[PDB]
């Protein structure tokens, strides 16, 4: 039974509850997350930016089935395009306004990676995305306002491909934790 988290600490137990099991509703895990509403002081620990890129900041372990993060977007930040590891990965806006970009799989053929579509995704909707719905970049093309998301994966992942927009190609890159819990690891 699902019901609307409060806060982010309640947010956290509802997910441990839902990700008790095996597998993943992805509708329910969505709906979720979409419903917490997002309150900055409770996530201000976390929100740790960098002038020159996008950071992750590691919120909860999620007892091995998830992890859960929040990633902080300086104007004009953004990502790679990359894919997610063969896990679930969803996306919620705590704050601004990121720009999400569509790839379909490159062939094997190097080629010119053009973008299947694009959308805006606006303070406290929550986007999901997958192997099998395809790559993404994810942007924080404000010139004003830093952004910040609410992170999702499962099973957790380290490591994921980039790739290379002009050609298709890929390379594996290793995430790293700007922070775990609040405190800056270096
Ligand atoms: N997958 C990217 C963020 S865009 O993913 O929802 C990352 O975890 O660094
Ligand atoms: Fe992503």
């Amino acid at each position: 039974e699902l019901l609307k988290p409060r806060t982010l600490a309640d947010l956290i137990r509802i997910l441990h509850e839902l990700f008790a099991g095996d597998e993943v509703n992805v509708e329910e895990v969505q709906a979720v997350l979409e419903a917490y509403e997002s309150n900055p002081a409770e996530w201000a620990l976390y929100a740790k930016f960098d002038q020159y890129r996008y950071t992750r900041n590691l919120v909860d372990q999620g007892n091995g089935k998830f992890n859960l993060m929040i990633l902080c977007w300086g104007e004009g930040h953004g990502s790679s395009i990359h894919d997610h590891t063969d896990s679930h990965c969803f996306l919620k806006l705590l704050q601004g306004n990121l720009k999400e970009t569509l790839f379909d799989w490159p062939d094997k053929k190097s080629n010119e990676m053009i973008k299947k579509s694009e959308r805006t995704l606006r303070e406290n909707q929550c986007a999901y995305i997958n192997d099998s719905i395809g790559l993404h970049r994810v942007e924080n093309v404000s010139h004003t306002e830093p952004a910040v998301s609410l992170h999702l994966y499962s099973p957790p992942f380290d490591t994921c491909h980039a790739f290379d927009q002009r050609t298709g190609h890929k390379n594996k890159v290793t995430m790293t934790f700007h922070s775990k819990f609040g405190i800056r690891t270096p």
